[PDB]
């Protein structure tokens, strides 16, 4: 089997991409972000707190003639931006692109924190990171990526992300006319539950390649690109008038300056970000200053190459008995 569907920009700056679900039966469609950082997929659902729920569409399970009650089990989960949600769990089919799993865990929200209400775009969260960071108890749960590996034609999912445009996620096969050139494939470590991989290095704009390692995750879920300070730094000193603002939390510029590419290196490939993706908008409306797609890791713990970073390239999630992780040019 195969499954393949659109992922869409929830606003002008691509924060994020949705993509439609299809829950229980009849269908119920609900639009996830599609998260290879986290392992939980969890729904804006008929028992989430009234107050906390504001335009986003909600799954309802006593409507499904396939939902049934996970007894017993409970969820919840923090991410990296301090957000968060829990609740109980529900078996039911779900379908992406034309591929179905049966049996899938739904994740029912009982509570959000509030970043997830005041985004009325997204739904819920589907996870693609690797089953072992699955909140559920006591019976950790299997992503859908996970359940629906052996139906696959081949175990892999692609992240095609477009910049200020719609993508697309396919399941169970590689589409050889979605990139340029090879793809060139580097290893994982699973160790922490990530597609974690280490870069071969770095160039900014124009400039020549520094060889050097950096450990990181492939982040579909984070925005942007979070690097060493020392990477970050050597990026922005190319920029006129940029500066790192611990009032704003980051790096700032102004709107009148021209970004240079960022290269980062898969093996001996190379990756390059082009300029414009790295313009994240004024601060705040009518300001001069502008937000920088490329931010320090330092506080973080790990190096994120968030949708900044992956929208420019063609990404295989290659979930063979010993994983690996492609990138191609597009």
């Amino acid at each position: 089997s195969t499954g393949s569907a659109t992922t869409t920009p929830i606003d002008s700056l691509d924060d994020a991409y949705i993509t439609p679900v299809q829950i229980g039966t009849p269908a119920q469609t609900l639009n996830l972000d599609f998260d290879t950082g986290s392992s939980d997929l969890w729904v804006f659902s008929s028992e989430t707190t009234a107050s906390e729920v504001d335009g986003q569409t909600i799954y309802t399970p006593s409507k499904s003639t396939t939902a049934k009650l996970l007894s017993g089990a409970t969820w919840s989960i923090s991410y990296g931006d301090g957000s968060s949600s829990s609740g109980d769990v529900y078996t039911d089919t779900v379908s992406v692109g034309g591929l179905t799993v049966t049996g899938q865990a739904v994740e029912s929200a009982k509570k959000v924190s509030s970043s997830f209400t005041e985004d009325s775009t997204i739904d819920g969260l589907l996870g693609l990171a690797f089953s072992t960071l699955n909140t559920v108890s006591p019976t950790q749960q299997k992503t859908f990526f996970d359940n629906a590996k052996a139906s696959l034609d081949s175990p892999v999912f692609t992240a095609d992300l477009g910049y200020h445009a719609p993508g697309t996620y396919n399941f169970g096969f590689i589409d050889t006319t979605a990139y340029t050139g090879s793809i060139t494939y580097t290893a994982v470590s699973t160790k922490q539950g990530f597609w974690e991989w280490t870069s071969t290095g770095y160039a900014v704009g124009s400039g020549t390649f520094k060889s050097t390692s950096i450990d990181g995750i492939a982040d579909t879920g984070t925005t942007l690109l979070y690097l060493p300070a020392t990477v970050v730094s050597a990026y922005w000193a190319q920029v006129s008038g940029a500066k790192s603002s611990s009032s704003v939390g980051g790096y700032v510029f102004p709107c009148s300056a021209t970004l240079p590419s960022f290269t980062f290196g898969v093996g001996s490939a190379r990756i390059v970000i082009p300029g414009d993706y790295i313009d994240f908008g004024p601060i705040s409306t009518g300001s001069s200053s502008c937000f920088g797609g490329i931010q320090s890791s330092a506080g973080i713990g790990i190096n994120i190459f968030g949708d900044v970073a992956l929208k420019a390239a063609f990404v295989v999630f290659n979930g063979a008995t010993t994983p690996t992780l492609g990138f191609a040019s597009k």
